[PDB]
């Protein structure tokens, strides 16, 4: 609470200080202030409000380059996780996008267990307010190409790195470099395809606490994101490539008899996708 | 619980939580309350009313695309139902248009059962805010048309769904293909008539409790609902038909010595209908 | 024309008549005027602004049942059309995707003609607020409906009435009723099997001039338009339906060895399709 | 061309066309223009202005989803090229600094040729509005992550597709894929080493004309542009990546005895760079 | 509070002070109002405004060759310190910078001290406006020579004259006379370089308290500066000199094997550099 | 040449071309043109000189950062020289501070040659807008430093590099390194003492026709000049500095009994000095 002290200072007004202290008013919330608001709080003189509106305008605007106001609008910052009440339809639809598009794959169960079905104990919104802006910010880019579509999925994403993404959202210099056309992030149609990854490349070891690949007990966490395709490269074969072709924003793996069994997106560019729903689930 | 806890934390405002917890302030609360009400619960310094004001308008407002306003007010939705005073006028009014309103059909009584009048036990008017929302919109849209007259009606529905109708409101994708008409929604002026369809088409296999079409023991229910026509094409044969008749939002079927024996109401769009009462009902 | 005169006479405001006949104020502007517009075209005296805004807010709200705003407000509405440049990306960008989906079709060109690429003359968007509005408001619904994701496409749609199309919308009560999937809206991702209907169903009998429908002189107009899909239900085999299935908003047909050749969508509501770009072309 | 003319019939003001026919008034003009604009082109009634104003607005805001307004502001954008006066301390700066640089490289000039230094036949600033704010949009989110640092250098670049760098800006989607750090976009400090990149990997095959790799008559182009390189990796050695390290938003290899004999700079994202001077030059 | 009393007593309107006394009105506030502001604090009447204002301007551009605006603008200026907070993004940059480029320097520790990290107490943005002025008037001045780039670096510098530093700028009036390069201010890129020089040239005699060069108690201040280097001058070896070589802005010197083990940047003009982030810190 | 070609072009107006032709309007005056000079070369249609302006504005602020206007606006910089006629007061008075400050050196006039005046060739202005511009804005600084005086002289200077001086404005940089006061530039207000220096120090060996020190045919060069000096420190004896003392601007030399003959001044920014007077001679 110096900041604010020196501010004050300076502009000769220290006399203010006890109203500043009992209204719990930082230099980030004075920053925010006109005439209205510090009529309110009780400073009441004209000549103390300009002289106080006419610092921080000094200070915002006169040093735009060293970009104090950035330093002095870190609170509230990060993601909050919002839950879904069951019984809303919002909660139904997440439910059902995951539990009908449960394949067989052609392994047994090996990398994401054997399972019909989930059981879903909750699935919480995801709202950051930066990550979600870079998402904007891409998604308007992309639909100014690609005559004013976005052409945005919602599909889904399994990683043991979910926490990282949640908070500080999805990036390429993570990539999945081992992935069939290579370096990018993957997203899948079905969720028991992305399930396969939730401990891992290959399902790993299986839950932290027993090590099995097929638990029915651990929690796992699954990611349904919004994902910005724009033009999108259709493909049949592996193709190992460090960014989107020429003239594309993103890759689609179709299923083939010799190749894919299920369809498979990929993105080569960390804000072109968002991740919306967390859902925690057991294999049942 | 959990949101209020993390938002408040982003925040920084982690030492108020007590106050947030005896007062039982969620997320939902929070994002509706400004500077008197958080003045009310003893949030006293400006500084923090300013920084929770802040906060929810960055979440509420800046990622409006996510639409958290929707997640959060889930809550207190739903249809309720209101008993109607049988001294009450309009009680007597709806009592009266059910008696005077039964016909003797074609058939035996073999659908609806053989009785002259009905003993009626109680009538429930069907609140709901969001189906009234839509209904208002769709009607203002049909008004907005037709040299601003919506053509309302108040008509009789009967249904084994009824349930689902007052819940979910009138669905066209829920349809009576097998209708004269075709692929709509159908109402009848006549309470005997929509009475015959209580338990199905044809009056299906009666009551369930003992398989009897003309049971005077089991409980029926009508609907008494608000219906808009618009500009309402007159018929008077069969025409099978799947939407409207271009420049018409819905159809009139008029007694015909060789067609109907009573009118006949068809809408082709579930908004344009409203379940205003439920009557519950016997035969006598 | 005469609106204005007496609604100032009414209000013994005669002598300011000449000021509204050299400024041109209609009623209809005249209700959208504050002090400051009053002011600006020399109402100088307050009590002739205020008797002249209380008038107005006794007109549109007072007999607001009568919807006099509406009567008042219908200049202005109207479909434009806005020529995109041949050298943006945007004409580029519509132009590779009806170029780059042209298919060969299993008749030999009868229906459509016989061609490899198109002759591209113009490409216009086109530009109707209450449409706009109309299908926004849809778009939104089913968004809601399906966990905020409206899963919106752009899609081909030829048609004998692409001019009542572009100036009334789309409709469902002027539905494809012969259409493979029922009486629906239809829509092809490749401009070949739309550009198949432009002059009517299985390609009518060609152009109006030369009754050709292998023409490579007449223009062809074909729209290319927004569509929300929803929650898509996915077919393979012929299944006629007036509406959606329950619980879904369109049906998709995806291509079958025994089946279709090419993807189809269909959509059973009027509101839930834009037609964006208008193409003119030449078949070569 | 007839966007203008719609557009004011369907406001009812076509008697207005002949002052927009002479004063040369299209769409894109008009919806720039405010009352006073309108005033001085001889639009006099305050009620056409009015109705203008209102039907722009109408159009721009009401229907922002369509974007109209991107459609409409097309012209004006690309790429101009402004030559430097030989006499000015700019022009002199970047000579020096493209002289100054040159080395003796490892191969006998088999890739450049053989010189000591330039005949410097034209400088050109590249001036482009979209290019240049997607560039410093990357530079301040650069910046924000690198403590208010973006790091930002002048390096040459050397290739035969400047042309569409200058039109079309840096593009990682067509990286050197060969290059020792991997799929990334290369600049160096000395203006020979992208010298030898100006007609292809190894210098190609030469020039069009001679094909001659050390020709002396021929005009050839390289590059010097704004780098951003964030905080950079530092590598000695070779190691193929696709994107940058994680915490990282550029790869910079040093000089060593066994590895590189002169820096290189490498970024994994086209918006990172934008080409501000080109340089026209022989090799002596 | 009489300078006040003068003007509107020589203008004739004694009058109104009682107006001025209760709004904290001093002629540095009075100078900046105009019509608006004067209307807002109650001076009704046209024509007191009008003499107000006419006499600022008489005293302001009529008399700038005495500049009062500068003796009256005197007020809010000053350096202020914002302290980053620890959980942000920035503050962590600057961490990682200054732990990351610890080396291990050929004298034992003795300047100073013995550790391999620090602990970081606190870093705190430094913010003034007229030396912000100062330095960016500079860097334009720099970039205008040396092809539009500043070519600006983020450096380390430690002095036992921080506090002077910060409040007063960079001053080669107090230059480093006795370093390699002569009369210069030396900054590097390497924290703990710059963290023997916090006590003094060679680490002066230790901390205050206990005049112990590598105390593990006291506090530590370093400054990590944006300094503007332009065309710098390449050096190995030591060579006094008093400003800047001539065409060069700035020298660097380069590690070599029997020179500089650490590189080392050197300005002679202290308008090129500015004190961004404060940082105190104990050595480990 | 083509700029003004691309710039047009881009924007559809190349029509207009041929107007640009005959009124000689480049890129760098077109910047400059608003409405009522379009108007004046003939552009009539308000689109037009729409287009045109809102274009500039685009180049100009729209890409500040890469300075274009810079760029553009280099022409008309430069040196003139504006001649004294001898029959003007000033003139005369320069003239008369030639003849009226010559001394008798210490020396038998070998560093500067024989003789007790002058004959006075030519005196010339020197208007460099840039030079006096740089020259201005540290005048200002320093008087604000120095209660808003800045203590200007106009005193006497020689020097071989008279040339580059009147070119390129006075440089510390380049400063006598060699003097009693250390690295800075030295002023004398004595004009024999500055004759001292034209061809050297110390007089060189001479004019470079007769290698004499004492020529009386060939044709030296003085320069008169305003000098900011501050607040200077006095100073009777030698003592080498590379700056400015502490707090103060300019060093002043006194005579002493065994130090300083005459007076001197030194400065070490080469901003502090603007030359005003060009002054050719002869001794006689
Ligand atoms: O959901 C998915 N995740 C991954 C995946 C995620 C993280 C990681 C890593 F361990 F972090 F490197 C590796 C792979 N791959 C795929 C899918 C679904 S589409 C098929 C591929
Ligand atoms: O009230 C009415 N209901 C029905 C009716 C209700 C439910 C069903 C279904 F079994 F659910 F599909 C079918 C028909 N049809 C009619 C009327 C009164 S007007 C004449 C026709
Ligand atoms: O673009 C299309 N148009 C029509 C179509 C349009 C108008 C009419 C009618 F003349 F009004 F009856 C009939 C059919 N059908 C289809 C497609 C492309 S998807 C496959 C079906
Ligand atoms: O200036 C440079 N250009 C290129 C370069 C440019 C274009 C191409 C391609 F033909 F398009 F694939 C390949 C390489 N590589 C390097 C440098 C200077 S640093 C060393 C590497
Ligand atoms: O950060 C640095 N500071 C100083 C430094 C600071 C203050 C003083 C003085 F005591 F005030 F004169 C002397 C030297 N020198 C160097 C560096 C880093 S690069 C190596 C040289
Ligand atoms: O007018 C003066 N010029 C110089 C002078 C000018 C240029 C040079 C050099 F060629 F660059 F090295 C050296 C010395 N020194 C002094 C005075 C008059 S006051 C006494 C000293
Ligand atoms: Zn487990
Ligand atoms: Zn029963
Ligand atoms: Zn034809
Ligand atoms: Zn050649
Ligand atoms: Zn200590
Ligand atoms: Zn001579």
């Amino acid at each position: 609470d110096f900041s604010i002290t020196q501010f004050v200072r300076n502009l000769g007004l220290e006399h203010l200080m006890d109203i500043f202290e009992r209204e719990q008013i930082t230099l980030d919330v004075l920053v925010e202030m006109g005439h209205k608001e510090l009529k309110e709080i009780g400073i009441n003189a004209y000549g103390h409000r300009h002289k106080l509106i006419k610092g921080v305008e000094r200070l915002i605007s006169g040093q735009q380059g060293l970009n104090p106001y950035l330093t002095l609008n870190t609170s509230g910052s990060g993601t909050i996780l919002i839950d879904l009440s069951p019984d809303d339809k919002e909660f139904q639809s997440v439910e059902e996008e995951m539990q009908s598009t449960v394949r067989e794959h052609r392994d047994g169960g090996h990398a994401g267990g054997i399972f019909n079905r989930y059981n879903i104990l909750k699935i919480q919104k995801v709202c950051n307010k930066k990550l979600w802006e870079r998402y904007t910010h891409r998604r308007k880019e992309v639909s100014e190409e690609n005559h004013n579509h976005a052409n945005e999925r919602m599909l889904f994403h399994g990683s043991p790195f979910v926490n990282a993404i949640i908070h500080k959202g999805f990036d390429e210099r993570h990539a999945y470099i081992g992935g069939m056309f290579g370096a990018g992030i993957y997203f899948a149609e079905n969720s028991s395809k992305s399930n396969q990854y939730v401990y891992g490349i290959g399902g790993g070891t299986g839950c932290p606490v027993h090590k099995d690949r097929s638990c029915y007990i651990c929690h796992r966490q699954l990611l349904f994101c919004r994902v910005t395709l724009g033009k999108s490269f259709l493909q049949f074969s592996a193709m190992k490539m460090a960014h989107s072709p020429p003239g594309h924003h993103s890759v689609t793996g179709r299923p083939s008899v010799n190749g894919l069994a299920l369809a498979e997106y990929v993105i080569y560019r960390g804000e072109q996708a968002y991740p919306e729903y967390l859902i925690t689930y057991q294999i049942m």
